[PDB]
């Protein structure tokens, strides 16, 4: 059977979300977006998807963009500009 190796050989990156002064170890896929990232922690954190500002490199990341396609590597350091009150 022609096995489909697009989503195969991957594995789960460590992303250092930085809450202000909380900075959250984390472990996803890079088949993941940006924007799966947002609903993937709302129900964690309880903080609005459109507020979590994902910014890497000094440089923001669009719903479109994923794990890859934001430059993002196991062990990167995302500052999360959001509201911990």
């Amino acid at each position: 059977m022609g096995h489909h190796h697009h989503h195969h050989s991957h594995s789960t990156i460590k992303l250092t979300v930085k809450f202000g002064g909380k900075s959250i170890p984390l472990s996803v896929s890079p088949d993941c977006t940006v924007k799966d990232l947002k609903s993937q922690l709302q129900p964690i954190t309880n903080v609005l998807p459109r507020g979590q500002k994902l910014i890497f490199k000094g440089k923001v990341l669009v719903e479109t963009s994923t794990l890859k396609q934001s430059d993002v590597g196991s062990g990167a350091k995302l500052m999360l500009m959001a509201s911990q009150g």
